[PDB]
C-alpha cells in the first residue's frame, strides 16, 4: 500500500490509458452537431446528470486512480482565464500520447524528444503572427460586437434556435464592463416564464429575501449595513445613522425583527456570503464586527433599495452604486433543460469576449485556423535542425485532426472534406473554413464566425504545459471496469 | 507476531531495496532539467503531494516498515549546514548497497569490506587539497555575488525560465546579512500577483493576519506590544495601562480572548491574532526588545519602535508590512511568483539559497560546480585501490567507482547519452584543468567557471562524511527486537 | 494438555539451540573492533537504544520460550564479581553443546562424560600455577596502574577515540579508595560541556542544583537541612536564626514563598535533590533526623568545611566537602555529549570493579587469549593420560579453547583458520608473552600491548563456566503446564 | 470410538498405565547418580521448581484424569513418621504391574492369584527377620554419632566429594536438637569463600538485612521488638472520606499528625533502650532517620518465617499497635550485630536464654552449587531425628533388596498350587531395584544384576551396590545405612495400594454429553 513505484512501459501505460478514455467522449460534444450524455454514479450524486460541456463532468467526479485529475483541474482555470466555447483542450492534449508508442521504435532518449514542448513554445510563436487573424471589432461597434464566436459557442448546443439571440444580448453586458476595473460582479439567475426574446436586462443587483409580513415595502435613500457576527443597542445605533436595510449573512434573531418593523427598517434573513463581499467593494464597504459595526466605522451608498415585481414574482433590487466598479445580469427564461444552460453560456461569455476588447484580435472560426496554421507548421519542422524536426514535425499534423472533427459532427465525410479543405487555406485565403451547414468549405465571415486570439494563445500554452506534465513523472496506473 | 527480526541474506535486502526504491524517483530530481512529482495517500490526507525538493517530500511520510525514514530524517541537519543544491547524497548512499551483491560473490567478511569506509575517509581527504577552486569570492563581490550555484540549485525546478532572476537576487540578501551578527530572520512568501519582474525586496518585514475587520485603518506613532500569555482568562486593567502609553498595535503569539478584542476596537488599536513565534522573535531585535512577562508588561519594560505599521496591498492579497528598524540589520525579502503552490516552491527553494552564501563568504574555500570536483577525486581514487594492502582495495576501488554515477546523473536529466558524456568528461579531468566539467545546456563538457557555478567548501566536507556514516547505520545493527506493545 | 512432551535427543534440543543463537550476536562483540547492537521496540520502551555491553540487554528481556534465560541469569553474579571486561563466559558454555552431536556418536551414557567437568577443573588449575603472570602491583603505581585492561574493556566501546584517557583517570579513583572498606560511597555523572580532558576529579561531593540566580554566593559554618517533607513563612524562619542555617537540601519540590526568605538571611537552599546522594551524604556528615519544621537545632547535625557553587562547564555545579568522618568519597566525568555520553555511565561502571579486583589480586594474566592456547597445549595431553572413558571428556574440554583464539579473530576482520595456525605456533613454543594481536591482524607480544587479564577472571570463569555447562545437561525435563 | 467404556483387560491398562509414567521419572532419582527436574507453569506458579525429593513434587499436581494421587497421597505419613533416605517405595508399587501381562497368559481367575497380597505380609515378616540390623546408639556418641545414615541420604546426591565432610558436621546440630524440641528453628545459609571444613557451626540465628548505609555499626544488651504491622500510615482501608476540613489553614494538621507517629516511635523506643528493631514488612521513611541518631538498628522487610523462630528463642513478644513497647516485649539481652563473614554482611543474633532453637550457618567451596548445601542440610535434618529415636539402621546401597530377593525365590517353590505363581511374582519384584540402582549410575544394568545377587548369597549383608564403583562392593565400609523404619512400613504399604482397584474393574460414565 501507500506509495508506488513505476517501471518502463508500465509507467507511460498509466497516463497513455488515460488519455485515451477521456478523448471518445468528449469528441461527440465538438461542433454545431454535438451531442448530451447522462452518467449516473456510485451513491454521492444522487441522480442522473446530464452536461452539454466538458469541463462540468470531470470536475465532479474523481472516478479512478490513474493521473487525469490533476489534468481536468486545470481546465477550469483555464476557463476563468478564457478556454471554453467548446471543449477541444483536452482532446488536442490526448492523441499526443499515441505518438509515444512510435518513439519507442526511437530508441534513443523520450527526454530529449520533451524539448519539442519549448520548440512547440516556438511552434505557438510560429502560429500567432502567421496566420491571418483579423482587423475588426474596435469598441463596442454596431454589428461585430457579436453574432459571431458566442453563436459558435452556442452552434455546439442544441439550443440556438430560441438561444441565438441571447447570446447576442451577451455582449451588450461586456460592454458595460470595459474600463479600468478588471473582470468582476457578473452574476446570472433564469425565471419561469415564456417570451420570444427569453430575457430582459436589468440595471441592479438581484435579491430574493424578505425580512417577514411586516416592515415597509419600500426603503428610500438607503443605507446597508452588513454584521460578521449573528444577531442569535440596536436601536439606539440605528436611529443616528438613519438605516433603511441590514444585511446578515446568517441567521437573524427574532427579538429584533419586531424593532425593524416599527422604525422602518428592512433586513434580510440568511443572505448569501458571496453577493456581500461583492456588496462591501460596491457601496464602499463596512467593517463587518460586533454591534459597534455602525456609523464612521462602515460607509454606505445610498440610491434606491426597493423589492420589484419581476414580471412574475417579487425580487429585491439594490441599485445605484457611487463606486462604479460593480454591476448585475438578471435573465427571464421560458423554462426548459437548455434555459439554466445558460448559466453555463453567461459565465462562459463574460470570459470569451470581455477579453475581445483587450485583445483586440482575434481569428477565423470553423477551424479556419487550424487548416492554415497546419500549412505553415509543417515547413517549421523541416526548418529546425532534424531531431528538433522529428518533434515538431509530428506535432505538425496533430493539427489535422480538428479539421475532422467539425465535419465529422456536420454529416458529411471526413475523408473528402479534409481534401477540399487543405487546398482553400494553402492558397491564401484566410477567411474560407468548414461550412458545416454547407458540407464542404465556405466564407467563415459571412457566417460571422470568429474565435478570440487569446482562446487560440492560451489553448496552445495550456496543452503543452498539460501535455508536458504527462510522460514526463510516474507514479499512476488503472485495473479495472465500475 | 510483529516481532521483527530477519537472519542473514533476508536483513541485508530489506536495506537494500529501501536505497534502490529511492534512487529511481530522486535521480530524476536532479539538476537544470530535473523533474518534480506527485503522490498520493489514501487516508488522512487531502489530495495529492507535489514537492520538488526531496528533503522535504522523505521527512513528510513514513509510508513502509523497512528502515528508509530513519535514513532519511538525517539529511535535515546537513540542510542546516548546507545539504542542499541538488538532492545528491541520498543517491550517493543507495548505490554504495549495489556493490553488496560483489559482497556475496567476495565470500570472506562482510565487515572487513568496511575498511572501505576508512578508505573513503581518505577519499574525503583527497577532494579537500586537491584541486584550486576559487580565488575568488573576496567579499560583498560586483558580478561573481551569484548567477552561480543558485542558478544550479534552481535547475531542478521547472520555474527556472523565468526564475533565474530570483535566485540572483538571493545573494543581494545575504550581502546585507552578512557578517557574524547572525544567520537569522530572513523570511519567504511568495504572491499571487503578476509582473514581469518577480519578486520584491522589502525594507522590514512582511506579516499576513488580522484582529478582523473590525478595527481603525491604520495607525500612527506606533508603538508595540509581545505578550507572551494569551489573553485569555482582566478587560479593566487592560484598558488602563493601554490608554496612558498610546498604543498603536499589539502583537500576541497565540490564542487571544474576545472580550479584549471589542475595546481596542473603541480604543484605536490594531491587534494580531496568534501571530508566530519566529516572526516575534526576529520582531524583537528589529524593534529594541521587550520582556514578556504577565500584563505587567506595558511602559518602561516594554520598548518600542515606532516608523510606520500600514496593510498595503501588495498585488492581490491584503498584508502587513513592519519596516523603518532603528537597529538596522534584520531585513525580510517577499516573493511574487506567476500562481502556483509550486510559487510556494520558494520557500524550499529560497532556504536552498540562504545557507551557501553565509558559508561561502567565511570559508574563503568552494569546489567547482557542474560535477567538476567529483571527476577529479575519481581519477585519483582508483590508483588508491592498486597502491594499499590487500583487503582495502576491492573495498576502495568499489567505492572510486561509485563517484562515476555523479557525472551520470547530472547529464542523465540532460537527455542527452549518459554513457557519453561520462568518458568525455574523463579526458579533461585527467588531463589537469579543474575549470571544465558537464555543461548541460551545451550537452558535452565546458568551463565551468564562465558560467560561474560554484560549490561550496563545506558542501563537499559534509556529504562526504554523510555518505560515509549512512551506508554503515543499516549494516552496523543486527537483529532490532521488539518487547510487546502497551 | 499438561506438562509437555521432551525425550532423550529433543530435550537436549531445547539446550543445543539456545546456545547456538545466542553465540553469533555476543561473537562480533568480543574484542577492540566489536559490534554496536540496536534493538527497537514499542509500548514501554521509548526508541532505539544501543549497547555494547552483551551482558546489559541480555537480561533486560525475556524474548522466547527457549531455555536460556536462567542461564543468561548467572552471568550477572559474575558481573558482580568480576564481570566485565569483554562478555566471552557466554560464549565458552555455547562451545560445549556443539560435542554434543559427538555424545551419541560415542553411543553409550553422557553423565559418564560430566567427568570431563573433574577434569575441567584440573586442566583448569593447569593454566592456573604454570609460568608466571605478573609480578609487582606495589600499590598506587606512577604507570602501572592503569593503560592496560580498562583500555581492553574499552576497545569494543565507541567512546575510546577520547575515553582511553577517561580510563586513565578511574585507577586514580581506586587508590584514594584503598583501604578496609570493599567498594563504598562512589557517586559519578557526565556532563554536556566539551573538553579534550573529558573529566576532573573532584576532593569532595558533586551535587547540580540551583535554588534561584538570587540568594548569597557564599556559606561558612554551614549547618545542613534536610527534610522528608517537602515546602509557614515565618515557622520556617525563626527556627532557622537561631541555628544560623547555612543551607537546605530536600529530595522534593520546593515551596516558593521560603526561596524568597532564603536569600535575605544568606541560607541557600535546593530543590527536588537525589535521595541516593541524601542517604550517602547522611553518613558523610553524621546524618539526622527528618521530620517537619521540628527538624533543625539538635535533631539534625550539620558538619562545615565548604560549600560553594562553582561553574562547571555550561551547567552550574554545587560541592559538598570537608567531611570529618572521611569514609565516603565523589567522581566526576565530562564528554561529549552525543547520548552515547550517557554510555559513559557503563563504561565507569566497569572500572570500579576490574581495578578493584586488581589492586586485591596482586595477580593477572596475559591478555590476549594468550593464557587460553597455552592451556589447550597442555590438556591435550592430558586425555591420553587418563584411561579411556576418562580421556575423551578431557579432551573435549581441551579443543574447546581453540574457539576463543577463534572468536578473537574473526571479529577482527581476518579468517579464524590462518589465526590458529599462528596462534598454537608460538604459544607451544614457550612465550607467554605473545598472544593474539588484532591491530597487527596476525599475532604479537601481548605485554608491549599492554593488555592483561585480572587473575580472578581466569579461575573464577573456569569453574563458573562448568558449573553452568553442566546446570542444563543434567535436566532433560523442561517443563510447562496447562497452557490459557 | 469414543465413549470412555472399558472392557475387562483395558479396565486393567488404566491402572497400569498410571504405574509405569511416574516409574520412569522416579527411577532415575533413586541413589547416588540421581537426576534433578524442573517444572514450570504459566499461572498459580511464579517459576520452574525443581525438586529432588520425590514425594513432594508429586503432592503439589494433580496433572490428569487416571488414579495416581491417592497413592501418591500414601508417601506423606511415611516422610513425617520416619522421613526419606531416598525414593524408593513408589517405584516398588509400580512394578507389580508389570507380572499382569502375563497374568493373561493365565487365561483364568485372576483375582486368586490376589492371595500375593497375602504372600506380600509373608515377605514383610522376613524383611523384619532377615537384613543384619545394628548395636549402639550411645547418646551424643564419639565415633559412631555419623559416618552413617545421613551418609546414604548425600550418597544420592553429587556433593559427595567435600559433602561428606557437610554430613558428619549435621549430627553435631542433632545432638542439641535432640529429644522434647521435635523440629523448629533449623536455618542454614551458604559462604562464598573455600576451606577444607567447609562449613561452620553457630550458636545463635543469621540473618541477612540492613536499616541503611546509615546507622550505628553495632548494638549491646539488645533488646528487640517485632511489629504485625508496618511504620506506613495513610489509608485505612476506609478513608474516612477524601475529605472535608476549613479551607488549607487546618490541613497542616494533616501534615503534622505523621509528626506524632514519629514522635511516639522515639519516646517511648528510648526509654526501653532499644536496640534493635524487627519489621516483617515495608518501613514507613520518617522513622528510618531517627533510628540512626538514637543508636537503634532496625531492619526493612525481615521476612516473617526468621521472626516465628526468633520469637521462639527470645522468649517472644506480643506483637500489636505502637503501644507494643514495654513489658508486653519482651526482649532476651546478649549480642546483636551485623559481622562481615569475610565475604557478605549478616546480622548475628546470638545469646538466646531458650538454648532450644539454634543455626547451621555453612561457609564452603563455592559456585552456583553451594545453594546445594540448601538441599542438602534438608536432608540431614530428618534423618538423625528418626536415626536417634529408632536406634536401629539397615544397609543401604539395596543391600536390604538382594538379600530379600535371594530369599522369596526359594519360598516359591516351596509352597504348593495357587500360591507359588502369586510369591514368585512378587518376590522378582525385588530385583528390579538393583537394576534401578545400576541403571542410574550410567553402568550397564544387565551386568550389575548377577554379580550383586552371587555376593548377597554368600551371607554378607555388607555388600551391596556401588555405583561409583561399577560394579558390587561393601557396603559397610562406605558406611551407608539406611533407618528400620523406612523398610517395614513401605512393605506394608506398597503391596496394600497397588491391590485396591485390580480388584475394581470399570471407572463408570456421567451425565452431560
Amino acid at each position: 500500500a501507500g506509495a508506488d513505484e513505476e517501471r518502463a512501459e508500465t509507467a507511460r501505460l498509466s497516463s497513455f490509458i488515460g488519455a485515451i478514455a477521456i478523448g471518445d467522449l468528449v469528441k461527440s460534444t465538438l461542433g454545431p452537431k454535438g451531442m448530451d450524455k447522462i452518467l449516473l454514479s456510485s451513491g454521492r450524486d444522487a441522480s442522473l446528470m446530464v452536461t452539454n460541456d466538458g469541463a462540468t463532468i470531470l470536475k465532479n467526479i474523481g472516478v479512478d486512480n490513474p493521473a487525469a485529475k490533476v489534468l481536468v483541474d486545470m481546465s477550469r482555470v483555464q476557463d476563468d482565464e478564457v478556454g471554453d466555447g467548446t471543449t477541444s483542450v483536452t482532446v488536442l492534449a490526448a492523441e499526443l500520447l499515441r505518438e509515444a508508442e512510435s518513439l519507442i521504435a526511437k530508441k534513443i532518449h523520450p527526454q530529449t524528444i520533451i524539448a519539442g514542448w519549448r520548440e512547440a513554445t516556438k511552434a505557438a510563436r510560429q502560429a500567432l503572427l502567421n496566420s491571418a487573424v483579423d482587423h475588426g471589432s474596435d469598441e463596442v461597434k454596431f454589428r461585430q460586437d457579436l453574432m459571431n464566436i458566442a453563436g459558435t459557442t452556442l452552434s455546439s448546443k442544441l439550443l440556438t434556435h430560441h438561444k441565438d439571440h441571447f447570446t447576442k444580448l451577451a455582449v451588450e453586458a461586456v460592454l458595460r464592463l470595459k474600463g479600468s476595473g478588471n473582470l468582476e460582479a457578473i452574476h446570472v439567475i433564469k425565471k419561469l416564464g415564456g417570451s420570444l426574446a427569453d430575457s430582459y436586462l436589468d440595471e441592479g443587483f438581484l435579491l430574493d429575501k424578505k425580512i417577514g409580513v411586516n416592515q415597509p415595502k419600500r426603503i428610500e435613500n438607503a443605507k446597508i449595513l452588513i454584521a460578521n457576527t449573528g444577531m442569535d443597542e440596536k436601536v439606539e445605533r440605528i436611529l443616528k445613522h438613519g438605516i433603511n436595510c441590514f444585511i446578515n449573512r446568517q441567521l437573524i434573531y427574532n427579538y429584533p425583527e419586531q424593532l425593524f418593523g416599527a422604525a422602518g427598517v428592512m433586513a434580510i434573513e440568511h443572505a448569501d456570503f458571496v453577493g456581500v463581499e461583492r456588496l462591501a467593494l460596491v457601496t464602499g464597504g463596512e467593517i463587518a464586527s460586533t454591534f459597534d459595526h455602525p456609523e464612521l466605522v462602515k460607509l454606505g451608498s445610498c440610491k434606491l433599495i426597493e423589492e420589484v415585481m419581476i414580471g412574475e414574482d417579487k425580487l429585491i433590487h439594490f441599485s445605484g452604486v457611487a463606486l462604479g466598479e460593480a454591476c448585475t445580469i438578471v435573465l427571464r427564461g421560458a423554462t426548459q433543460q437548455i434555459l439554466d444552460e445558460a448559466e453555463r453560456s453567461l459565465h462562459d461569455a463574460l470570459c470569451v469576449l470581455a477579453q475581445t476588447v483587450k485583445d483586440s484580435r482575434t481569428v477565423y472560426g470553423g477551424g479556419c485556423s487550424e487548416m492554415l496554421m497546419a500549412h505553415a507548421v509543417t515547413q517549421l519542422a523541416s526548418r529546425t535542425p532534424g531531431k528538433e524536426a522529428v518533434a515538431m514535425e509530428s506535432y505538425a499534423k496533430a493539427l489535422r485532426m480538428l479539421p475532422t472533427i467539425i465535419a465529422d459532427n456536420a454529416g458529411y465525410d471526413s475523408a473528402d472534406l479534409v481534401a477540399q479543405l487543405r487546398a482553400a487555406h494553402s492558397e491564401g485565403k484566410t477567411t474560407a473554413g468548414l461550412d458545416m451547414k454547407e458540407g464542404t468549405i465556405g466564407d467563415m465571415s459571412v457566417l460571422g464566425i470568429t474565435e478570440s486570439f487569446q482562446v487560440k494563445r492560451q489553448v496552445l500554452l495550456s496543452a503543452a504545459e498539460a501535455a508536458e506534465v504527462i510522460l514526463r513523472v510516474d507514479n499512476i496506473i488503472k485495473a479495472a471496469p465500475r
